[PDB]
């Protein structure tokens, strides 16, 4: 199976598998049970923002996610990634439905990458921006459901021509270009993310959630991973 | 059959096919025979550097190529880039040698390119540094004789373990992201890159040079593209 | 004395001292007697964009000022700054309004600036990004009638508690540190400014316009210039 | 007094006041007398690198230091900025000798700060980066014996026209600007510096030491903060 470190935006509770009683954001390590996770005040129909930080000084990955003029929720993990994760991944974001629904809207998602060699303490390091996204990304791979150009957003998961979001659906998007996550052989290393949502959902109980992820290169969207898998695991192991 | 828009750092001259009597930098538009050029003191040798410019503004290409504490040799030229290249490009460096030879040694590449939406004024942006080169560069496609990972430098061209070039050789190294180098309903675009070379060659006059180049994302090294052709185009038109 | 470079915004025809008969831009070389100008299309009561750039290969001052979804206005001149400028300024924004007026306000205020050394090919650098204004911004010197704080906005000139503009106002909001605009010693230097302005008047005809300028460090506004001179120049020389 | 958060490369064991018996780095908070230290394999006569970090998701300040091919040193120590220095400052390099000395030279030095709205979202940055330092800097504030123009570098102590460093000097340089380090209105808010220096010295113990420091606005060197005060507090306490 791909080999998966995720920051989640849980909007919907299952407790039967880990999850708190309540929506949350979650870091995800190898695993859909998060290892550390934080209460969120999800708000339907508003635009959030979540951002997402990780440095080697530290080894510490830590996410906060927020709405205007509102209490920002954060969680943080200790994790050694060059332990986790292959020297060389992609980065992605992902999300799905299930028996419950919501749309689950990228508005923006920028991303930069960096790696100082130990050797000549010199830099190499990657940035991308996405403020708009067009019908036809091609810096970008979109997976399952996941389709781009209605109204500049990128659209993680079904959603019907009279604008309502479907259920069993799942979506994802990956910058086409491999990111030099780590490397034993470099000083300081480190990345950030940072993503624009919009969840709306017509049932009072919305599902299943959104994710920023990092991958193997060759990572897939795994059979079945509807639901409370997010598009990110084969089971709930 | 691909479409070719490139800055040629030409060490030889080939005055049978529009080259002028010396080492020259030109701005070459879907041809070999540069739309404009600028006389080029070569030091062989030395570590020099390239920076190249363009912008939807003045819609003018411009680059400029020095050595350390020595008169720069700079070239512009206007050009509507949204009439010449596709909407979605690959950026690479190429080099060469034919019966002559030289080393075409890059030590560094960076490259930044930004997109500003007409309809809502925000940006979209890419932008990679390479300080040093690794044996398995995954986020760099290489083509021909190129090679990565000696004294973490991207040799483009064949050249032998104690560092001697090799003549009839060919290669290219391109980003693995496609990039949106214009559109259409945006305000301002704009790129620049910059990279540095060391040029070294045991002959008296050194072949045949080093180019940053903007194609079609399917972009190959046209058969035959050694010597003169640079490895850009299929011929001397 | 002050010298100054400037990108202007002038919402006022004054034909009597050269401005063409219609709203227009211009770029201002130690003169409001605009080098040369261009037709704008002024929206009144749109937030617009203008964007500044320059860069030493080049040695042309551009600009492109812009509303959402109509044609953009640009113009440029060739010109030499390090002929014109000293080696270290402050750059900043200026606006004024006489017997008509108009408001004045900056919505957002980004600037970068490069000089690349000409002996080490290093370079220095200097960015800052204003999206929003502090009623107390330390890193910004502000003159005359100018004031920040309101909606987080900086108001360039007098405006009343409800957004009412009033007339002979002039004011002006300089970067806090001097930037180092031009080297001898440098291989490339370069500069970009972007600024989101809104524009709103009761009358039939606004005044007098807004102005993006490069200055002496001491720069003060000279003594009565408000209205045509833009707070900029001490006459219409 | 003035308040003072620094990260110090301390050369000189001063055990008597706290100082652990080996060169080593440490985060002081208000006090010469580090909360929290690390050991310190400096490298008389070779050129090192400082990058300093904090962000307001983690509330942690952490710093590296590093020689090529050689293992670094780290320290990190959990602290909220926004209690303990006031809303804007400055930031700078210092450094002292006492009776023992080393030359205190820095090669280059740069600074991003990034604070982001809650209401908005919308962020405000500054970023600087000096790789060569030029005989009047204006934008850099010189206290004490602080130098530059020799060799594009920043000398922060006193050395003689020979070359030999001096005992007692005291020395400091800071941005010109005021940085806005913490908002309370801010979802997040961080900063990061680097900085190369080259530290050498004939003395079998070399003396005193270098430090990254962010003080209030106005902050000058304390009298007779030279030797183990390395330029930043009044006393030991
Ligand atoms: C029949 O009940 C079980 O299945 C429904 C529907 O599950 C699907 O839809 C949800 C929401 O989109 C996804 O998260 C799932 O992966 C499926 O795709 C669940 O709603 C039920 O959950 C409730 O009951 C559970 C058992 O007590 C509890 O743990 C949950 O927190 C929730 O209260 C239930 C899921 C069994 O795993
Ligand atoms: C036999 O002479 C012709 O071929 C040689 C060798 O050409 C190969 O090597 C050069 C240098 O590496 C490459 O640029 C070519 O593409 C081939 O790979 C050339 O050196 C000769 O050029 C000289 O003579 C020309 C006159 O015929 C003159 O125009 C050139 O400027 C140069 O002085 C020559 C090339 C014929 O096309
Ligand atoms: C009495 O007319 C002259 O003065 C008025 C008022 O000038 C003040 O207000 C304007 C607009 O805010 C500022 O630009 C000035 O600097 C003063 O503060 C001007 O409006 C008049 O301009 C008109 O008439 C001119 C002469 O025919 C013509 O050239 C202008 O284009 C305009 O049509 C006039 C200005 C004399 O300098
Ligand atoms: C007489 O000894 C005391 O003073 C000398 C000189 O101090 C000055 O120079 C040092 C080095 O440049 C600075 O750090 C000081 O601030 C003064 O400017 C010190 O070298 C002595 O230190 C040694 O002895 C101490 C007492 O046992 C010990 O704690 C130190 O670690 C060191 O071994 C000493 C300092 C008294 O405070
Ligand atoms: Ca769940
Ligand atoms: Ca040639
Ligand atoms: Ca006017
Ligand atoms: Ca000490
Ligand atoms: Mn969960
Ligand atoms: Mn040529
Ligand atoms: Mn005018
Ligand atoms: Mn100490």
């Amino acid at each position: 199976a791909d080999t998966i470190v995720a920051v989640e935006l849980d909007t919907y509770p299952n407790t039967d598998i880990g999850d708190p009683s309540y929506p949350h954001i979650g870091i995800d390590i190898k695993s859909v049970r998060s290892k550390k996770t934080a209460k969120w005040n999800m708000q339907n129909g508003k635009v959030g923002t979540a951002h997402i930080i990780y440095n080697s000084v530290d080894k510490r990955l830590s996410a906060v996610v927020s709405y205007p003029n509102a209490d920002s929720a954060t969680v943080s993990y200790d994790v050694d990634l060059d332990n986790v994760l292959p020297e060389w991944v992609r980065v992605g974001l992902s999300a799905s439905t299930g028996l419950y629904k919501e749309t689950n809207t990228i508005l923006s998602w920028s991303f930069t990458s960096k790696l100082k060699s130990n050797s000549t303490h010199e830099t190499n390091a990657l940035h991308f921006m996405f403020n708009q996204f067009s019908k036809d990304q091609k810096d970008l791979i979109l997976q399952g459901d996941a389709t781009t150009g209605t109204d500049g957003n990128l659209e993680l998961t079904r959603v019907s021509s009279n604008g309502s979001p479907q259920g069993s659906s799942v979506g994802r998007a990956l910058f086409y270009a491999p990111v030099h996550i780590w490397e034993s052989s470099a000083v300081v290393a480190s990345f950030e993310a940072t993503f624009t949502f919009l969840i709306k959902s017509p049932d009072s109980h919305p599902a299943d959630g959104i994710a920023f992820f990092i991958s193997n290169i060759d990572s897939s969207i795994p059979s079945g991973s509807t639901g409370r898998l997010l598009g990110l695991f084969p089971d709930a192991n």
